[PDB]
């Protein structure tokens, strides 16, 4: 029953499902995390089967994760400390 497969998929979406964004910009968040988790875990299986040595399939993917997250300011807030 879980939305994906991956921990860091599971733990961004339990982050928005908490922060607990409207239908629409949890519809959108959810869907363009969906594509992520498509490309992701494809990669998941890449690694799997040996496709990505250098991890940069994987790269694009977090920088993506990474954008997504810029693009709806759900970054989090602390977690790093500034």
């Amino acid at each position: 029953g879980e939305e994906f497969r991956m921990e860091k998929l599971n733990q961004l979406w339990e982050k928005a499902q908490r922060l607990h964004l409207p239908p629409v910009r949890l519809a959108e968040l959810h869907a363009d995390l969906k594509i992520q988790e498509r490309d992701e875990l494809a990669w998941k299986k890449l690694k799997l089967d040996g496709l990505d040595e250098d991890g940069e399939k994987e790269a694009r993917l977090i920088r993506n994760l990474n954008v997504i997250l810029a693009k709806y300011g759900l970054d989090g807030k602390k977690d790093a400390r500034q």
